[PDB]
């Protein structure tokens, strides 16, 4: 089940796990400076945060026009899976 509130943070899902976090990050803001101000972008080099990212936009109409757009964009031979971040509570 998605999360549907808008948020000005994106959760990117279904990453290429064999890609480098500074590659990653590089190519990721390369794909979402597009949409606007990104504040920054979260990849982990952890088991627990490993195909997936965090992009941090300063507007949440930002993070709604680059989750449209880049649903199932294929990057890294992959879809991304975008949803908005959880909530505050």
């Amino acid at each position: 089940v998605p999360e549907t509130r808008p948020n000005h943070t994106i959760y990117i899902n279904n990453l290429n796990e064999k890609i480098k976090k500074d590659e990653l990050k590089k190519s990721l803001h390369a794909i979402f400076s597009r949409f606007g101000q990104i504040l920054d972008i979260l990849v982990s080099r952890s088991l627990k945060m490993r195909g997936q990212a965090f992009v941090i936009f300063k507007e949440v109409s930002s993070a709604t026009n680059a989750l449209w757009s880049m649903q199932g964009f294929p990057f890294y031979d992959k879809p991304m899976r975008i949803q908005y971040a959880k909530t505050d509570s």
